[PDB]
């Protein structure tokens, strides 16, 4: 399948080269597989969704995403447009407030949700957890995001803003899930994501359509941008049977474009997502 005039990160994951414009994808598209989006909720309602996002749980006295940023990841994650996994589940979990902001202990207790809900549905092709969020360093946060790998999802964080080492930051720093860095459409690390060992891969995050609420669009920046271009990926990739949730981490990276990235700090991966899709 193809995707003609696609955002440029749905092109930049399925090509070797930046400055493409057709995203080019088997069309399994993520079919049979489920993400969670761990955010600020999703509007299920968008059409974007086509009645494959629902909310399954809420920490606030709704589960309306009254921000926009959880909408806008879900939607890189499996929007018809803007998605990389066009045909999978999208399963919204609301730990963060309508400004973004959530408790540690509200985004663990979220992650554990996952650990357990996943066993409630039908997701043949496997399970991924989006995390596009983050904070200070947070052994807890860390151990949450862990064991939300160990049980079975496959975990994709985003590495953090600060332009510092993801050490200093959870669930960034966390090394058993996926931690993902930010691009910009040049191939340049994107001015604010963070670097360092932690991070397994990047993937695009400079200037990102996707949808957004009250059924809208926009584009925004970030290395929570770059998360469901992995998220996403994966799903897509395991669906295809490729991978498997424990792995999908490390074949993104084993299959990833090698070294095409700059600023790229020494030690840190230079590797950006990649479907490695051939007609
Ligand atoms: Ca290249
Ligand atoms: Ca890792």
């Amino acid at each position: 399948a193809a995707q003609t005039n696609a955002p440029w990160g749905l092109a930049r994951i399925s090509s070797t080269s930046p400055g493409t414009s057709t995203y080019y994808y088997d069309e399994s598209a993520g079919q049979g597989s489920c993400v969670y989006v761990i955010d600020t909720g999703i509007e299920a309602s968008h059409p974007e969704f086509e009645g494959r996002a629902q909310m399954v749980k809420t920490y606030y006295y709704s589960s309306r995403d009254g921000n926009g940023h959880g909408t806008h990841c879900a939607g890189t994650v499996g929007s018809r447009t803007y998605g990389v996994a066009k045909k999978t589940q999208l399963f919204g979990v609301k730990v963060l407030d309508d400004n973004g902001s959530g408790q540690y202990s509200t985004i663990i207790a979220g992650m554990d949700f996952v650990a357990s809900d996943k066993n409630n549905r039908n997701c043949p092709k496997g399970v991924v957890a989006s995390l596009s969020l983050g904070g200070g360093y947070s052994s807890s946060v860390n151990s949450a995001a862990a064991r939300l790998q160990s049980s079975g999802v496959m975990v994709a964080v985003a590495a953090g803003n600060n332009n510092a080492d993801a050490r200093n930051y959870s669930p960034a720093s966390e090394p058993s899930v996926c931690t993902v860095g930010a691009s910009d459409r040049y191939d340049r690390r994107s001015s604010f994501s963070n670097y360092g060992s932690v991070l397994d891969i990047f993937g695009p995050g400079t200037d990102i359509l996707s949808t957004w609420i009250g059924g809208s669009t926009r584009s925004i920046s970030g290395t929570s941008m770059a998360t469901p271009h992995v998220a996403g990926l994966a799903a897509y990739l395991m669906t295809l049977g490729k991978t498997t949730a424990a792995s999908a981490c490390r074949y993104i990276a084993d299959t990833a474009n090698k070294g095409d990235l700059s600023n790229i700090p020494f030690g840190t991966v230079n590797l950006l997502a990649y479907n490695n899709y051939q007609a």
